This record gives C-alpha cells, structure tokens and sequence, in this order.
C-alpha cells in the first residue's frame, strides 16, 4: 500500500547513484510505482547504476538535443510498458551548463554556442519531453521537473540561473499544454545537493574562490532554512517529487513547490 | 492511510460545507486521530464525519481559552501523547470590511477584529500548541492568493497578505520543534456565505463581481477549477500534514488549479 | 527649474532631522515643491526640526489614530494652501510596532492589542490620508508610502514585517480608488536607516542579541547590494519618492519601487 | 534644463517611428540627452526614420548576433561622442522571436534553432551590450531593457514570454557586473504597445487605464532611470503599465 501504487512511471537523468533521479526512482519504486528509465550517451554505466536500484526497470536511450530520439521516445515507452499502457507520470531530472557558463568564469565570457547548448538541455528539453510524452499519459497524470530557484542572481551559477529562469517560464506554457489530455505540470525547487560535479567543486576542481563561493551559498541555507538543510540528503527531495506524481496535490498544475528546508522564505 | 496513526487537531468546521469539515473528513478516511475545536450545533455536524472525536471550544479571540488549550488537548489525546498535526481554517471580516462596502468606509475596529480573527491567531495557535507537537509535525493553515488587488474582498485580501507573512515568522518558531508551517491557497469554494453571496444576498452588484471572479478562475486554471467541489483543497492540505513534503516551511502550496499562474 | 516646480505636496512623518520624512521634505523644496508637514504629538518639538528645512512649510496635527483629525484634515490643508488650490502629491512616511512586537521580545509574546496598533498607524492609516486627501488632490497627482520589503521574514522586524505586507496590500486597494481621480499609488522599499528607533535598537535599547541581529541585517545589505548601501545615507531614498512624486513615472500604480542598493535582487 | 541636460546616451532598438526605442530617443532629446543610435541591417531605412527625430544622432550599424560589431561598438561610440568622452546612459530596446515561437504556431511546435535565436536576439544580448558598453560608462551611469511580464504564462505570446524571463535574470546578473562601474541596470515592464482581448483586459485591470496606441508614458519610465532620480534601484524590473499587473480583476 504505498504512495504510488499502479502507477507507471518514467523517469529520466540517472547518471552516478548521488543523482537526484536515482533517488527519486528508488522511492517512487519503495511506493509501487513501476518505472521506466532513460539514460544520456553512458547507457552501459547507467545499467550498472539502475541495478543498485530495489526493483528491475527498462532502460532507454534519450539525448534530449537529438530529434530522432524524441520522434521515436512515445512508441519505445509504449513497447517497454506494454500496448495498451500509458504513463501517469513523468520525470524531468535533466540539467547542464558548459563550465563557460557556470562556476569561475565571468559571466560576460561565456559564449552564446555554451549557453544555447545548456538553455537546450535544461529548459527547452521540459517542453520537448512534454511534447514526445502528453500523446501516452493517462488522465489524472504528472510531469515533475527539477528547478533551482532563480528570482535572485547568485555568484557562479551564472547561466545555469538564467536557464532555470527560462524553466520556470516553460512549465508555465507546458500546464497549459498537459492541461488538455487532464496532466499536471509543476517543477521541484530544490536546495542544493552533494552530487558527483557539486562535491568535485567544493573539493577545489575549479580553484580556491568557486570552491569558497559554494561553501559560503550552502552553508547560507542550512542557516536560513528554519528546519535547517541536509545538502547531502536527496530524500527529502525525491519523497517532494514523489508528492507531486501522487493524487495528493490535484489541483496545482504550472507551479513550484520549494523542498528547500523553507531557506527561500527567509532573509536571514 | 495517508495520515495512519497522526494525532491532528482541526479547527473551523461550522457547517459540513465548510472546508475544515472536507480536512476532517480526509483525515480520518487516511487513518488519522481527530482532537476538533469550534466556536460558539458544531457538534451535530461533527457527528456526520466517519469516526468519533473530542470536540474542544476555542475562541480564537479569547486569551483564556488559548491559555487552557494544550491542557485539555492533552487530556483529550491522553498523558505521554502530542499532537503531529494541526489545522488553522478560521477566517472573519465584517461585511464592512468585505463584500459591497467601499475600501475607505471600513471603520478599522472591525478590520482589527478580521485580521486578529484571521492573521494573529495562526501565531496564537501555533505559541499554545507548539509545545505538545512532535517532531516531524506539520501546522497548517488556510490562505486565499492577496497578492494582486481584487473586487470585493478588500480588507478579507489584506488580511491574508498578513496571514501570509505571519506563516513565515511561524515556520521561525516552529523550526525550533523539528515542525513545519505552510499555507495552502485555495480557488473560491461555494461554502454557506459564497452560495448566499452568489444568490444576491449582497445585492445585484456583489454578485456579478463574485460570478465574474469565478468564471475567470476556471478559465485560467489549465485544469479546471469546481467551486463546489472542496476535495482537491481537503487532500492538499492532507499532503502538508504528511511526511511527503519533509523540506518544505514557511511556504504557501496553491490548489486553484493552476489558476493563478495564467494570465489568461 | 526643479523635478517638482509648482507642485503642491504634504509630507507627512517628521519626528527628527535623520526622520526619512525630513530628507524627502529637503529634497522636494530643493526641487521647486511647495510644502503642507504634519506632525504627530510633539508639535512644538516638530517645528524646531522643520525650521531647519531650506524652506517655510505650514505645519498642521494629524494623529492618524484620531478620526476627528482625519475629517479635518482636507479643510485644513486647503486653508493652508488657498482655496482653489490642490495638492499634487502626498507622502506617507508613517511607521511603529510596540517594543513586544519588534526587537528582543519572542514572536509569540506580543499581545493583539500591541499589534493592532501598530497595524492601524502603519498600514490601515495609508487607506484612511488617502480617503481624507484624494477629494483635494488634482489630476495626474501622486501619493507615495514608506515600505520595508515583507517577502521573507527576518530577525527581530517580527510583527513590523507583518504591518509592511499589510501595507502593500492596502496600497494596491489604495490605487483602485486613486485611479478614479487620475492620481497614482506607490512604495518606496527603503534598505535599513538608521533612524530614531533603529538607531536606538542598534544601541542596545532592546538587549545585545536585538542589536547584534540589526547589524548582521544591515551587514548583509551592502554586501548584497551590487551598488552598495549606506545605512547613514537617506538622500537616495528622497530622490526615489520624488521621481514618484514627479511627471516621469505616469504609467505607475498599486506598485513598489526598491531604493535598497538593489539587494532584494541578490541572494549573497 | 532637462532631466538628462547633458547626459550621453546610447539608444538601440530603432527600426519604425513606432518603435518604443524612437519614443525613448524622442523623449530623451526633449529633456537634453546627447545621442548615439544603434540600427539592425536596414541601416538606410533606419537613418530616414532618425531624421525625424528633434535632434541630428550618428547612427551606428549592431547586428547582435555579430560578435565583430560587438568587439568594435566601444570603439565606434568613443568616435562618435569624441575620445575623452564616456556614455552615462544605454538602451537596450531589442527584441525578437520567429513566428513559430509566436502567435498562432502551437508551443510545441516551435524547433529549438528558432527558440535559440529568440533568446539570443532578446535575452543574452542584454549582457552582450553591457559587456561591450560597460567600459566606457560614467559612474552613476544607468542600462536600461525593456521587459514584458513574464510571471504567468499567456496565449499566444510563448517563446517571447519564455525570452523575457530569461531576459529578467539576466539583468540580475547584469547589475552584479555594471555595479562594479557604479553603473545600475535595471528594466521597464512595459504594457502591451502598437508597434487584442489580452490587449483589452490590460486597459480595465489598469487604476489608471492603459493606451496600447501611446509609447509616451513607457519613453518617460525609462527617461526616468536614465535620470539620477531613482540612485538606488539596480537589478530591478519598473512597471510601466498603469499598474495592470497588481490587479487581477
Ligand atoms: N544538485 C543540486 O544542487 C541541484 C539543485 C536544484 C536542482 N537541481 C537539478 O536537478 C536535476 C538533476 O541534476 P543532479 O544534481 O542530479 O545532477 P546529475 O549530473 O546527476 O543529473 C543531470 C542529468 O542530466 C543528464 N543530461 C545531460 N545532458 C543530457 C542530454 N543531452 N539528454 C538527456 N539527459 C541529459 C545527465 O546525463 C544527468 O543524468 C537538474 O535539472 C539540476 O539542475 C540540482
Ligand atoms: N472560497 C473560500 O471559501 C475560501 C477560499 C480560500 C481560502 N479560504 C479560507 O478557508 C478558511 C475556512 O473558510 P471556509 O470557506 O471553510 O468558511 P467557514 O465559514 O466554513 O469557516 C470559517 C471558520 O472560522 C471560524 N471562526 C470565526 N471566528 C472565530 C473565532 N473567533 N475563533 C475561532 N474560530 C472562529 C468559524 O467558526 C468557522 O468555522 C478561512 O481561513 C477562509 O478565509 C476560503
Ligand atoms: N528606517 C528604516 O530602516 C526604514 C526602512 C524602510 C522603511 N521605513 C519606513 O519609513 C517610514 C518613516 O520612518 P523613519 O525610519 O523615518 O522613522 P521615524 O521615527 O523618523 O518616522 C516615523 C514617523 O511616524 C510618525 N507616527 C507614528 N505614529 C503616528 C500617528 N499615530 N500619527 C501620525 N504619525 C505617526 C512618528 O511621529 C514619526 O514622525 C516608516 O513607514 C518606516 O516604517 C523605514
Ligand atoms: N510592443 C510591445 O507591446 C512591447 C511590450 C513590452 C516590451 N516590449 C519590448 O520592447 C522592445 C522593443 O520592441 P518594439 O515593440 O519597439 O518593436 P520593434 O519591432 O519596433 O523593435 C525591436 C527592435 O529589435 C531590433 N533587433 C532585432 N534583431 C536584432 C539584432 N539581431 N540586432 C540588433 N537589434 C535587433 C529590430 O531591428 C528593432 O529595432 C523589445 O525588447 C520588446 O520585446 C514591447
Ligand atoms: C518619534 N517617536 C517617538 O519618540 C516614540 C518612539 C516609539 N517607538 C517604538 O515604540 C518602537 N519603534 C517603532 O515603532 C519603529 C518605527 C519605525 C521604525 C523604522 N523601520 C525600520 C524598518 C521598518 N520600519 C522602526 C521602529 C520600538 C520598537 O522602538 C524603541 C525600542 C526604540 C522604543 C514610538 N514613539 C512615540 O512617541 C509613539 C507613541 C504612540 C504612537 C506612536 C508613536
Ligand atoms: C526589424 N524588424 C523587421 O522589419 C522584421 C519583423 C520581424 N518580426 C518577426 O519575425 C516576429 N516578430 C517579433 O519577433 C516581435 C518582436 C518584438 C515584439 C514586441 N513585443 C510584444 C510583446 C513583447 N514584445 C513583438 C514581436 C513575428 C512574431 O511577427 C510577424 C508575424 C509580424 C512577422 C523581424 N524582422 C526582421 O527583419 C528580423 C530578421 C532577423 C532577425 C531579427 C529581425
Ligand atoms: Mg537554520
Ligand atoms: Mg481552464
Ligand atoms: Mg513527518
């Protein structure tokens, strides 16, 4: 008797075990859901990960830039769960931002082919998966994207802000579009997480000063959090997610829901 | 259930309209323990939920009662047990401050009874009842979106802007118990006073401002919105009061069924 | 040759020479304004303080909290002025919570009737100058109020956070109404002055962690700021509430303007 | 004795006399702004709209999507205000999105090249300009964007709404940058302008109402940030639109 039993769901941007996908996968599979999973490029090491998750799940390649993958997605996810199936729900826990674009590079240096390719992948690709998807998904259905919240700047983040600005935006039109066929649309702001880039950054990849400037942002928000922030626990985030698929909140569509330790409701 | 084994205390229920009696009757249908308070017939509504549970007077308005509240809660769930829920779904404004009379003519002794009524005592329920909540507990409270001006509901408007900032400085305190605060803003509900408003109670006027307001509402809402129907804002709330939303305080959650993310 | 030449404006809030009020009243004759100054209680105090203004400026009593002085106020100020004459623009600079409702003393410890108060004089009493003032405003006139951004709370502003985002409420109902005479609405967001009260919070009127708590707050403010903040300097926000007051921002109404270094925008 | 009497002011987005960007350049040269105009590929065409102006402007060629004329624009502005000379002022008036992400063509159909340009043309210029212009500002020196409000989403519109609030953060990140200068960054959020049931809803949600024929009142905000009135505002977004959006009915 969990959250999601029955449900059938497909959830997209497993990479390492301290993805927030995987985290989201390994509850929604503790509440009954039965997933369906797409992986980027590394489809062999991706496998390797998704074994470490409790239950078998189908793994499908999704390059979000690649059109032939998005045309072919729906017919794939309709052989995977058998004909006569379809999703009630869907998982968008997809981002990237070239290191021109985020993290020790001025703001004004990062070239328009890096961002456009980041703008790609983390904010025009929700629209593109709510395109390829909505034509599968059952009445009573939801897409959960994740978002980082972007209303004030930030040092580093840069162009990753500005394309969870344009994410924000696109959910907005996709509830419009989910709107029709009875599905939700709504994004997960979430407080920053310890995963595979983030430990690598504060361990002193990118130099001194970025590694500095994202010790100063999390320890800010555990601090201003009035539950305080665990930025190596996923969980509170993926049960969020978790929340949003379930029939629990039936009537929120083309909104955010903060799972932030509540920081972005205090100043200090 | 959803809420299997919660001790949650909910106040607001006048008629089985309201939208505290559909968060009672959520509660118990997902395995939760109810501790209810009223204001004073209450109780000969109460009898129509599915399960048995103590109904406590509370005068949100009234420094005794608050003073004695987490007292008689205790002895009503029993020595060595706390609350792990706690719903504020109390809302006042006088007439004069709300409906057909002019922003400017609401003498403000009846504003500052609305916003006492509607703003202050979420801090006042949550300063007597903090103390006999468990950690991982959820306080929640009902809000109607203030953050644009709109006809009719004037001061009620204002004082949700208040209660609004009010669950912020609460979720501070709260925080201190491992408790969570939030607000969930609802779409317009058809409950007694709306479906009065709605048949010319106010006047001709009044209700072709509250019609208009609805239709709108649906039509934004990309999924739709039925005021008559107060479920989907029952099992919202029901969600805040579960452990599926662990990290989320001092917010607001809006089920208005997308409305208020659409323009047009 | 002033930004407010020929304007007719009352300024209302002066209490000393570093009151926010008496640096917008300076700036405002400083630009060509004609001035009407009410004064809350300490009348004769008052007038020592606005003697020290570039200019003469009748100074009438107006306790806000006083319906008689609200009923009479328009006819008093058209006395001052000369019948046939109008106001352009009116200033609300009109704040106060009791010490339990803001400092040291717990969130929860402030009774209602302390509240009640500070409510009545800093957000209802918007509503109240503008029902007295708009029958004698003109056409493309302007009345503007003093705010402090409510979006998140903070430490020790308790339940003086509570009253500004009642006031921003009150202000969008406060245009519908001022619409209908051709006259706009707005607040000014100020960063933290250090004016009579927080000057004295700072001190340690309230106790070591109530000042502790302002500094960190106003700390916190330059460095967020990208053009910086200066506590000590109200001169910034003066000239904002003119441009207000002036021609050069006719197509703005129910809204708030930030004069705070842009440190709303900013998350560190 | 104007409000921007002596000022130097760089003003982008001219294309018709309609343009808000013509509106602005009007307005400015009334109030005693000194002008640097920037055009887009009919240069020929442009330079007959900016001969209607009150005062004679060099105009300058700026194809954003250029990163040569970018590389060079500080060089050609210095020439034409003359070397010694800095700009007080910047406006960018710049906005577009092919049909595909407006209109009529459905959301999802709009393919990623078009969206791509869109926000190229509409959000990442912003910084591009500043980039380029910052160098050769004055302190207390003031970038001004135009906006239109992207918080909800509506029909229509799409792509450009997606390219606003884009647009809106970076500005932000704009400020952090210009404040390093002394310089404010800030936009106009203006109403919907004449360059239809949206359109009418915005005139009665207005206290003030809203003229969707008239870009005066929207030339005269933005002359207002270009001024030294508003010293302390940056990264900030200003409402020129009768106060539509804090009403909801
Ligand atoms: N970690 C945090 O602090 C944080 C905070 C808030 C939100 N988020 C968001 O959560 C989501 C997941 O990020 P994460 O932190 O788990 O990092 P991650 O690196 O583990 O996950 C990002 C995923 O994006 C995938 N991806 C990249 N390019 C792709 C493409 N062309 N096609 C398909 N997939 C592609 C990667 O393969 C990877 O699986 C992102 O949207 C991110 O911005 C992260
Ligand atoms: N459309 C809507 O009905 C709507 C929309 C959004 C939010 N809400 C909010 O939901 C809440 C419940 O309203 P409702 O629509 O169910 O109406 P309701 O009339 O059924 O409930 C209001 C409750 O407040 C109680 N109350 C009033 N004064 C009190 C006092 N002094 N002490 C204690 N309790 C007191 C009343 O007894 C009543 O039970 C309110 O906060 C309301 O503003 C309602
Ligand atoms: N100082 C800051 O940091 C700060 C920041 C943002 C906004 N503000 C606001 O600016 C405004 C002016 O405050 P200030 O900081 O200049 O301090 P202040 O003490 O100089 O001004 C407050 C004024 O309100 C008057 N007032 C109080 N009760 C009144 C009543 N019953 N009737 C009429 N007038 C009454 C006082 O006499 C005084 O002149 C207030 O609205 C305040 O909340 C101040
Ligand atoms: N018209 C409205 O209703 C409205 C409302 C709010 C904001 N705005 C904004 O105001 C700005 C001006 O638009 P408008 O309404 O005056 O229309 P417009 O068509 O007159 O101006 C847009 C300008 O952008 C220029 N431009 C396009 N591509 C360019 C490029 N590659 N390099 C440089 N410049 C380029 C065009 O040449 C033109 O001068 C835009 O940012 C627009 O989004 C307009
Ligand atoms: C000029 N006024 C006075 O001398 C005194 C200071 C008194 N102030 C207060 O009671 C209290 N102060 C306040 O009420 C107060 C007012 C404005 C600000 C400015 N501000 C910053 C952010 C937002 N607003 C700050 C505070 C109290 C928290 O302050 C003490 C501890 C310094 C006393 C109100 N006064 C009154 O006389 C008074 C009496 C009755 C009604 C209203 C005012
Ligand atoms: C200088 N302008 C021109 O003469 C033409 C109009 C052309 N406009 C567009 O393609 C499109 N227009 C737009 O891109 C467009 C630009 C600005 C606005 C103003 N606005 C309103 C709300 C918010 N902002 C509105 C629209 C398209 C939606 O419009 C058609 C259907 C009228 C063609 C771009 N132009 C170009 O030549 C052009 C070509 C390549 C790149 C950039 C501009
Ligand atoms: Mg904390
Ligand atoms: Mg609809
Ligand atoms: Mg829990």
């Amino acid at each position: 008797t969990g959250l999601l039993d029955g449900k059938r769901i497909l959830v997209s941007g497993i990479i390492t075990d301290s993805s927030i996908a995987f985290h989201i996968a390994r509850v929604a599979q503790e509440q009954g859901a039965q997933l369906v999973l797409t992986g980027f490029d590394r489809l062999r090491l991706i496998q390797r990960i998704t074994d470490r998750l409790p239950a078998k799940a189908p793994l499908l390649e999704l390059d979000v830039q690649n059109e032939e993958h998005l045309a072919s997605l729906a017919g794939r996810v309709t052989e995977a769960i058998g004909a006569g199936n379809k999703l009630d729900g869907v998982v968008h826990s997809i981002g990237f931002m070239p290191q021109t674009g985020m993290g020790i590079n001025p703001f004004f240096d990062a070239p328009y082919a890096d961002v456009s390719k980041g703008i790609h992948i983390s904010a025009y690709s929700y629209a593109s998966m709510a395109k390829a998807l909505l034509p599968i998904m059952n009445p009573g259905g939801s897409i959960v994207g994740m978002d980082f919240d972007p209303s004030r700047a930030m040092p580093a983040y840069n162009w990753m802000t500005v394309a969870k600005s344009a994410l924000e935006s696109v959910n907005r039109f996709v509830a419009r579009e989910a709107g029709k066929y009875g599905v939700r649309s709504n994004l997960v702001a979430a407080g920053p997480i310890r995963t595979l880039a983030m430990s690598a950054i504060v361990g002193g990849a990118l130099g001194e000063e970025a590694g500095a400037q994202i010790q100063l942002l999390e320890e800010g928000w555990d601090q201003r959090a009035p539950i305080g922030w665990n930025m190596k626990d996923a969980t509170p985030v993926a049960k969020t997610v978790c929340a949003l698929l379930s029939d629990w909140l039936p009537a929120t569509t083309g909104d955010i829901i903060y799972a932030d330790g509540g920081a972005h409701t205090q100043l200090l």
